[PDB]
């Protein structure tokens, strides 16, 4: 029993953007107050906890085009 | 018993955008107050917890076109 | 018993957008107050919890076109 | 017993939009107050809980065209 | 039983962006206050905890185009 | 014409209060938002204006007994 | 014409208070946002204006007994 | 015409307070945001203006008994 | 015409307070943000302006008893 | 015309306070941000301006009893 597998995907996609002028952005967060209480904490795996945070993020990219592509081939016998 | 598999998808997609002028954005969060109470915490897996947060995000991309593409081929015997 | 499988999908889709001028956006959240109480917490899987949050998000992309495409081929014997 | 399978879908769809001018958007949330009480919490699966939140989202994309396409081929013997 | 596997995906994708002028960005976070209490902490895995943080991030890239591509081939006998 | 005026009021009043125990008071205002617009403003007298305010007052006195007493004698000829 | 005026008011008032125990007071204002617009402002007298304020006052006196007493005698000829 | 004026008010008032124990007071203001706009400002008198303020006052006196007493005698001819 | 004026007020008032124990006071202001705009400012009198302030005051006196007393005698001819 | 004026007020007032123990005071201001804009400023009188300030005051006196007393006698002819 012969098994033949051909895996030749083709991609020619394009992801572009144009923006003539970009600016004049104001970000003025007005403070705040946060309080958290805990006693026991157990993390044993791929964990990404985030406890008691006060964050401000100003994200202004001229591009920001995102492309994700995943290929997977599994063979079992 | 011979098995033949051909896997040749073709992609020529395009994802574009045009924006002549972009700006004059005002973000003024007015504070706040948050309180959380816990005692026991057990995370053992692919967890993404987020406890007691006060966040402000200003996200202004000139592009921001997103493309996700996944291929998968599983063979069992 | 010979088995022949041909998998050649074709895609030429396009997802575009045009916007001559974009701006003059005001975001003024007026604070707030949130309180949460818990004692026992067990997360063991692909969990995405989010407890006790006060968030403001200003999302202004000039593009923002999203395309998701998934292919899957499973063979069993 | 020979089995022949041909899988060649064709797509040439387009999803576009035009907007000459876009702006002058005001978002003024007037605060609030939320309180939640719990003691036992067990999440063991693909869960997406969200407990005790006060959120404001201002989403203004110049594009925002969304396209989702999924292909699946299952073979059993 | 001979097994032949051909794995020749082709990629010619492009991810570009143009932005004529970009600037005039103001980020003025107004302080804050955060307090966290815990006693026991056990992390034994790929953990990425983050406890009690007050962060401000100003992220302004002229490019910022992101591309992620993963290939995987598993053979079992 | 002789005029005789005798002005001898007598006061022995008492204003007391007793409170054995006083406490456990919670004041949690949930933010808000107020906007006022004006152009011309003229105040020329004993004025006590108050324009565009967002106030929270927590007033807990153990005493708080108030006594006001005014005497006035006017003579004309 | 002889005029005789006697002005001998008597006061023996008392204003007291007792409070055995006083405490456990929580004041947690949740932020806010206020905006005022004006162009012309003229104050020429005993004025006590207050424009565009965001105030929190926690007033806890153990006493706080207030007494106001005014005497006035006017003679004209 | 002889004029005789006798002005002998008597005061023996007392203003006291007792408080056995006083404490455990929490004041946690959660930020905020205030904006004021003006162009012309003229104050020529006993004025007490206060423009664009964000204040927090924690006033805890063990006493705090206030007494105001004013005497006035005006003679005209 | 002889004029006789006798001005002998008597005061024996007392203003006291007792507080056995006083403490455990927490003051935690959570920041904020204030902005004021003006161009013309004219103050020519007993003025007490206060423009664009962010203040926190923690006032804890063990005493704090206040007494104000004013006498005035005006004679005209 | 002889004029006789006798001005002999008597004061024996007392203003006291007792506080057995006083302490354990925490003052933790969480920053902030204030901005003021002006161009013309004219002060010609008894003025007490205060522009663009960020102040924290911790005032803890063991005494703090205040007494104000003013006498005035005006004679005209």
């Amino acid at each position: 029993g012969s098994v033949q597998i051909v895996y030749k995907p083709v991609d020619l996609s394009k992801v572009t953007s144009k923006c003539g002028s970009l600016g004049n952005i104001h970000h003025k967060p007005g403070g705040g107050q946060v309080e958290v209480k805990s006693e026991k904490l157990d993390f044993k795996d791929r964990v990404q906890s985030k406890i008691g945070s006060l964050d401000n993020i100003t994200h202004v990219p001229g591009g920001g085009n995102k492309k994700i592509e995943t290929h997977k081939l599994t063979f079992r016998e």
